[PDB]
């Protein structure tokens, strides 16, 4: 009963069967079908041999279209006649044309409204796109309906940016430039998005809050809810997503200013004029949204399975991923959920033969991830005291695939060594690498930008269920999946993301026919959990944090150094940060020596120092105006929730600082953030010093 | 080498010698004399045998009078002639008339100013005193100088209350009613305050922040400071303290309205008219303050001594008390500091014979307590991650005596059983109780109001160095000292509090000639530290928390039930709180069974559950507008920093609720606080459940 025993028990065929099982009907959060799947998973995890498996339910704000009053967009003429209407549903895929309860495309949490106005095209609606529009092109979005292409950043950031530009509505669409790979066919004949395809998704800006109505506290039976006007993160303008057939109709008539350059042009046979409004002949026509979706407090269900530790039952290693999907969830999340299911089954076989892991393993099937990480966050709010005193590590388990080229790992530096070592012991599933390790294929296909002979591992960003564990609670976290070639990655995900076309057949036919990439991902995620839950000494290397902290300090310093005059005027020094990083490096080196040179108390003392090291980067005061982003080293980018930002407090203080009215106040805040960062790094270092 | 060995080594004669040694010159925070005493203590603790003894220094905002521009108050006539001036200094006591660097009486952190106006007498300047003035008597304090008698509540609350009433200055004075015990002589012939005596003290409203310029972060070398206008807790009107000879001169001419009743009248031969202003003949005379004190960032020094644990070096039991005094500190703090010194010496003797405690003991000599708990708080801010993961308990050690009648203990419920047991094993020092236990004399003289055969133990309030450890960080905390008869206690402290007359001779002559009360307090504080640092199982009884939580829930419910109509209208239920308390009671009972029915891992797991139980009552979001008061069960009263309030969030939401303009919003907030309290109690209970 070792890791090899665990790993060998995992079967590609089982993952395939589970994926099929999980993807036959929609499992939208808050629906009966998803409660039924929750009860199924609970039953099976009990069968598989877990010690206890419970449902943890919460009543959270969700959002749904009105079934008898559909959402749509129009071009409207002078007289008020609707001369063009966008589609009410995606054409259903072959053999699903009679499946009921497919939620039509909508933007979750949009307010209701019927705004009419002139269109402005805002490219990807990124911060720099709005800078270009308002500063360089002098185009004013106030009272306009903005049309933006999906991609590059989380859609909630697009909506926030449009809102602050004064837009009265937002139309999101999938451009073939971003969601149609050259030379591959549209679904069902390949993996591309057809013109009638539409990406669902929420447009919240929760900043880690969880349920919009109950920030800080679980949405239990006696919870006291904020009123809707005080809710966290809701958009104040109507928003709706469309496909590129419909987008072409909205864009083809656009007049006003030309696109500023080619990076604003997608692939449609359209000028990509910015507007505002339409060309001469159509100048009196307007665009009208009709949004009637409702926000509703709705019950959600997490499945929580426990495999009690033999030696340290009060130490938790958590494998969690969500179960709710937009429609069938063929990739997102069921390709991940099937992998978790097989991992539970494998751990359970070992358990039935009398084995127990050293530490407690918790398994989670989260609900309502798609509506803002609501299930994971409410559960973590409920159990925060247990998690922060006992939480060793969190491994996420959403989609196992976003491509089929190579491995993707995003994790805390504390897990780098664990990942390098585990992947050296796993077989590559890649063509041309048969008989070679996963480590070998991965570093060959995804080389580190910094170190020869090492693979790329990214910072954790957000937009998934690790956010509460990592950035709020400071529990060492990681994720892994298969991905496309980093070199050709345009960072907008796979074409059928959150569409009705994301089905079992998509995966079985076009991504992973042999389920070998799924199996590899099961081995990586399960192998990580195994090592974290069983290794005598926690498998974290604090020295890996020391290396990246120096890299991040250099990076933030370099950003500041674009403003040498201001750094002189306001006496802005990074000396304290570099000093703290140097100290961390020295103390981490000494701690590592003791860790090899040392008695269960010294061990556990040692293990507690390892466990609480991620915890030490938490600031209980949070980051400015983002109280649930407490980690001082890593936060989701204020411009793109999906992206991780390092030294986020200093980064945001420096961002666009040349445009601040009061430079004294602005640079004062840069200095304050340097102080907080230097202090936190030093304090974290000191947790690794001898204890007395 | 057991507790008896430790206890027997403690000597009354040593405490006496140390008290004498610590009280010959003033030790004002931020002065050279107090840095010298810090270096002395450091040297002696090294000599006594501690493993390491370091100084931890910080640069914090302090406040001092201007030596060449003295503070004083005048009665000023029509022409602007100053016809009466208050005293510039307290007449120095016999044999100290040539001692230099006695800081004259002042209110630390007063702003500068010379306001002139009419006097209003506001009794003790409590919330209910201002309610009486403004609501019942229709007296408007706006633009008036208020005169208030010291006593009943922390002076900072008086100043806040006066400020919000619109006062333009505050004069604080010691009334003989509150600071002259009938039948005892004035210093030097007894322990009473003479008419020229004046009580120093800060008038901040920090609410746990520590250094006004650096809330959240230690005031280290690279700290970034708030500007003075954004500092925490500074008063916005000038304030000055005077003695009763001077107060009589200010009060004797007061006209306007009569005192509303006898509870407004002190003991001076004066009408206690409320004003505003003076009687007919003197109606054109005014009162003028002249305050020229300056706030200055100044270095302070804590002494931190470590005695490393043999078995759990990463578990800290902290004995801390301050060293800085207003003048000689004969009682406050040196009667406590001498006790700590002797405790260190006794632990050190044992250590030199080869003993070590099971857990690490930390000893602290804090600086700048008198200026707002600044030394303890900055150190805890620096070391917060170590303290919250490793902090077992904090025992405070300020003044060992406020009387000589019986024991006073204020502590967390987790220490009740420890205290009852320890005091049963100690000898009573009381006359008439020779050969009896301290427990016996204490419960006879200070009976519990609730339980026959038990002594009174109060809730922790604040106004001392345990505040950061208990209410911010959630470390189990306690204090103990000798006190006066509870039955005759008027709750304003001893007459010579913070006066020049608080000397070695005061204690040696009038409080504790034989130093037997000091020795008893050394045995209580040291005995507590010993048990906490050495007992195999931490000496906390979680069931004692269950009992008080029910008491507090009944109390808060009863307050709400004065508003039955509103509880009906707004559906205000305490059911969830009572449910959580019931659950806590049940789980605590089961945990206690396992604690006796159980392996060092199960033990330590068990010990961690005990250690983290106080920690579980912390809410990282803090209480409303008081982010550093995080404990949900106990906070300092919003009306009196010295007093502990239970369920403070709900208490403040209910306070004066009948006067709120918007009852819907007000009762909504009561419900929100009930939710937070019920959740926190349940979450704390669940930390005592089986871990997996
Ligand atoms: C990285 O780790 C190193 C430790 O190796 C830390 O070094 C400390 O750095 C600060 C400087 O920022 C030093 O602070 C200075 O302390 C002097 C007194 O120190 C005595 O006491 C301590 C223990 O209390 C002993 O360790 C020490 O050896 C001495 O016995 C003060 O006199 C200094 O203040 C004077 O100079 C400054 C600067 O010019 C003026 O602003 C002041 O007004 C004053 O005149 C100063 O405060 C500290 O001594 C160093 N410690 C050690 C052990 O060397 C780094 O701080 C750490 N980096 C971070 C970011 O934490
Ligand atoms: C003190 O400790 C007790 C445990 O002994 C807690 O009791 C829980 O109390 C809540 C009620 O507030 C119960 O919640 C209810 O759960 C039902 C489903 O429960 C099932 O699943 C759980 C595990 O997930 C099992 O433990 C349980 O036995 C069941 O199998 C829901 O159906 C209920 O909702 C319905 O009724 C309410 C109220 O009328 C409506 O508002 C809803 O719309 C809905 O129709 C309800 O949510 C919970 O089951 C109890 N747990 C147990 C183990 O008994 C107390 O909560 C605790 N006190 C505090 C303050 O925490
Ligand atoms: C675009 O859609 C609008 C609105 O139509 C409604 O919503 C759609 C998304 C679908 O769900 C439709 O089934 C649904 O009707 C169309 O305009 C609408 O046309 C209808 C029928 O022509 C109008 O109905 C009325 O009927 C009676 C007479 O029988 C009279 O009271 C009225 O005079 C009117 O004729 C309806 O008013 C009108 N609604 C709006 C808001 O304009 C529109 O035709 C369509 N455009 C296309 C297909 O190009
Ligand atoms: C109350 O105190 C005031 C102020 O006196 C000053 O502050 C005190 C607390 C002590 O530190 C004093 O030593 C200090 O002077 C007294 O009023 C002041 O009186 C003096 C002397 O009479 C005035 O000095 C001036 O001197 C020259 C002439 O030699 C001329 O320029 C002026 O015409 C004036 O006479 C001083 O102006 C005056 N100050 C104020 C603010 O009023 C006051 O007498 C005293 N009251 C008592 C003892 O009842
Ligand atoms: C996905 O897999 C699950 C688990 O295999 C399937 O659910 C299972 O379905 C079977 C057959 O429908 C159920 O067995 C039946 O039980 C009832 C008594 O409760 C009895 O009347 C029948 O004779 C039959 O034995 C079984 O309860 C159920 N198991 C669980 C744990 O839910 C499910 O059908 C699969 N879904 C798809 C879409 O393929
Ligand atoms: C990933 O694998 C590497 C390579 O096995 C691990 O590093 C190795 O860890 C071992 C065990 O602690 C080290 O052995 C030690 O060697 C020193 C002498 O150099 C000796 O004093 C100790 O008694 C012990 O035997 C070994 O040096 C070390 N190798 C390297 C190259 O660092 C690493 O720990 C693994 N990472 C994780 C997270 O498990
Ligand atoms: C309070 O007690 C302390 C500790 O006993 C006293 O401080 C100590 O004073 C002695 C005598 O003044 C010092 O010894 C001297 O040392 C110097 C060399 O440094 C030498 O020239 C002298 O011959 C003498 O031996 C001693 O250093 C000092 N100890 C410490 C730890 O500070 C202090 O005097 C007492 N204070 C009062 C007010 O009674
Ligand atoms: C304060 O002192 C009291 C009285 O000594 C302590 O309570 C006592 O603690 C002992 C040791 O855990 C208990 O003994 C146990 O008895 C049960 C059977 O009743 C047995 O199963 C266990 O093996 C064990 O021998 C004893 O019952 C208990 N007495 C009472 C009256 O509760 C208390 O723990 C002390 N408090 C602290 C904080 O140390
Ligand atoms: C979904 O849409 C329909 C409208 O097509 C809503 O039903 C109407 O609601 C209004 C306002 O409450 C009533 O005055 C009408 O009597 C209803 N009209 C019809 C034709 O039924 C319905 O409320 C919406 N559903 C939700 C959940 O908001
Ligand atoms: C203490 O008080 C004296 C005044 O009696 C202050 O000294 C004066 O300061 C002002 C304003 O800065 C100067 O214009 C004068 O030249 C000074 N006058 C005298 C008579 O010396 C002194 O600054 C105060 N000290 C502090 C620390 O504030
Ligand atoms: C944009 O338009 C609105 C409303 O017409 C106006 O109030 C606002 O100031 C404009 N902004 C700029 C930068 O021109
Ligand atoms: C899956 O792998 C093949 C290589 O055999 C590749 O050509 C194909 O495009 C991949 N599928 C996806 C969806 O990327
Ligand atoms: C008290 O006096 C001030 C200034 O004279 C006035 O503005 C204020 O409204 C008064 N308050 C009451 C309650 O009379
Ligand atoms: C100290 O004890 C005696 C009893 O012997 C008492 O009369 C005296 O008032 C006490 N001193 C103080 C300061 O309370
Ligand atoms: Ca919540
Ligand atoms: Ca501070
Ligand atoms: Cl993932
Ligand atoms: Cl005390
Ligand atoms: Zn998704
Ligand atoms: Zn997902
Ligand atoms: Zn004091
Ligand atoms: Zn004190």
């Amino acid at each position: 009963h070792n890791m090899k025993a665990f790993l060998d028990e995992l079967k590609a065929e089982n993952i395939k069967k589970f994926l099929y099982n999980f993807t036959q009907i929609p499992h939208l959060a808050g629906t009966e079908q998803n409660f039924q799947l929750a009860k199924q998973i609970q039953s099976q995890w009990k069968e598989f041999g877990l010690d206890s498996v419970e449902l943890a339910h919460y009543d959270v704000l969700l959002s749904y279209p009105n079934k008898t009053h559909p959402n749509y967009i129009s071009i409207i003429n002078e007289d008020g006649n609707e001369i063009f209407n966008t589609s009410l549903f995606e054409p259903p895929p072959p053999g699903y044309e009679n499946v009921s309860d497919i939620v039509p495309p909508f933007s979750a949490f949009s307010p209701q409204g019927m705004p009419e106005g002139d269109l402005v095209y805002v490219n990807y609606a990124r911060t720099e796109d709005f800078f270009k529009l308002e500063r360089d092109m002098k185009i004013n979005c106030s009272g306009k309906i903005v049309i933006a292409r999906y991609g590059k950043v989380f859609r909630g950031n697009k909506v926030k940016n449009a809102q602050l530009a004064g837009a009265k509505g937002v139309i999101l669409y999938s451009d073939p430039a971003d969601y149609f790979a050259p030379g591959v066919k549209s679904y069902p004949d390949g993996w591309n998005l057809p013109g009638g395809g539409v990406q669902r998704g929420n447009i919240l800006n929760l900043n880690g809050a969880g349920d919009p109505l109950t920030p800080g506290y679980p949405a239990n039976e006696y919870a006291y809810r904020r009123g809707i006007a005080e809710a966290v993160g809701l958009p104040s303008i109507p928003v709706h997503p469309i496909g590129y057939y419909d987008a072409q109709k909205l864009l083809e008539k656009m007049g006003g200013s030309a696109p500023p350059d080619s990076s604003w042009r997608g692939s449609l046979k359209v000028p990509y004029n910015v507007g505002p409004g339409f060309t001469g002949n159509f100048s009196t026509q307007k665009v009208k949204m009709h949004i009637h979706s409702t926000n509703e407090v709705t019950r959600i269900y997490n499945v929580i399975g426990t495999l009690r530790g033999a030696v340290e039952p009060d130490r938790y290693v958590i494998l969690g991923g969500h179960r709710d999907s937009w429609v069938f969830g063929g990739i997102d999340p069921q390709s991940g959920a099937a992998v978790v299911h097989e991992i539970v089954r494998s751990f359970g076989t070992l358990k039935k033969e009398g084995w127990r892991p050293r530490r407690t393993i918790l398994f989670a099937s989260w609900d309502a991830e798609e509506f803002g990480l609501l299930g994971s966050t409410e559960w973590a709010e409920e159990n925060s005291r247990l998690l922060q005193e006992r939480g060793v590590a969190y491994i996420n388990a959403d989609s196992s695939i976003e491509g089929n080229y190579t491995l993707r790992v995003d994790c805390t530096p504390l897990m780098y060594s664990l990942v390098h070592n585990l992947t050296k012991e796993l077989k590559s599933p890649d063509e041309g690498f048969e008989g070679k390790s996963l480590y070998e294929s991965w570093t060959k296909k995804s080389p580190s930008p910094e170190f020869s002979g090492m693979p790329r591992i990214s910072k954790l960003g957000s937009g998934n269920d690790f956010e509460v564990f990592f950035q709020r609670l400071g529990i060492a976290s990681g994720r892994a999946r298969y991905t496309k070639n980093w070199e050709t990655n345009k960072f907008s995900g796979y074409p059928l993301y959150h569409s009705v076309y994301e089905t079992y057949e998509l995966v079985e036919k076009f991504y992973d026919p042999m389920f070998k990439y799924h199996l590899t991902v099961a081995q990586v995620r399960g192998g990580m959990v195994f090592e974290l839950a069983n290794s005598i000494v926690l498998p974290f290397d604090c020295r890996d944090y020391a290396v990246v902290l120096r890299k991040y300090a250099d990076k933030i310093y370099s950003i500041s150094m674009k403003h040498p005059q201001e750094m002189k005027t306001y006496s802005v020094s990074f000396d304290s940060l570099f000093s703290a990083v140097k100290n961390f490096t020295e103390i981490a080196s000494k701690f590592s020596e003791r860790l090899q040179d040392f008695n269960p108390i010294v061990l556990r003392m040692m293990n507690d120092q390892l466990m609480f090291l991620e915890r030490a980067f938490i600031d209980p005061l949070g980051l400015p105006d983002r109280p649930f982003y407490r980690h001082v080293i890593y936060a989701p980018s204020s411009h793109n929730k999906y992206a991780g930002e390092s030294f986020p407090g200093i980064y945001d203080a420096l961002f666009d600082i040349e445009s601040k009215v009061d430079p004294s106040k602005a640079w004062g805040e840069v200095k304050r953030q340097i102080y907080v960062a230097a202090f936190t790094v030093q304090a974290a270092a000191e947790t690794l010093s001898e204890v007395a």
